[PDB]
């Protein structure tokens, strides 16, 4: 109804693991889940992107950029949901809002991670059809359709950590 009809939905997740050896290093991975609005809710496919020299914060923002390009790539509009509101609202408003200030957040401090936002700006610049949403945590209500994607994305993110050590 109000949601409308989109080609599908993209759920991204980010996780990181700390070890005693890599004191100044952590293992993080990204998990993306694709869903559809057909008459039967089902994941079209799963995506895992293990990071080597990245951090949990970078895995969360990188997860939104990943589906971001894959979302617009589709010949139709897609919805992208993330477990971080900052990153989500980032490509949702900061992306276009920062461009107005020349990729700058406030005059007091410059925009951070501009390179990461620059890549997402190239996709969102092609068309706002890319919708961004922020997960409400894990199992926020007795029943939730978005929560299901969070479970599949959580497993993909954990598998990314096993890909690197």
């Amino acid at each position: 109804g109000a949601m409308g009809q989109y080609e599908g939905v993209f759920y991204t997740d980010g996780s990181a693991i700390k070890s005693p050896d890599p004191t100044k290093s952590n293992n993080a991975g990204m998990g993306i889940v694709h869903a559809t609005y057909k008459p039967e809710y089902q994941v079209l496919n799963q995506w895992s992107i293990p990071l080597g020299n990245h951090t949990a914060q970078m895995a969360e923002i990188a997860a939104v950029e990943f589906a971001c390009k894959k979302a617009l790539k589709i010949p139709g509009p897609v919805l992208v949901i993330t477990d971080s509101f900052y990153v989500a609202e980032s490509a949702n408003k900061e992306l276009p809002y920062w461009k107005s200030n020349g990729f700058v957040n406030n005059k007091k401090k410059p925009l951070k991670h501009i390179s990461k936002w620059k890549s997402i700006a190239e996709c969102l610049s092609m068309k706002p059809d890319i919708t961004i949403q922020h997960e409400k945590g894990h199992q926020p209500t007795n029943t939730s359709i978005h929560t299901e994607g969070n479970a599949l994305a959580d497993k993909l993110a954990t598998q990314g950590s096993y890909v690197v050590n």
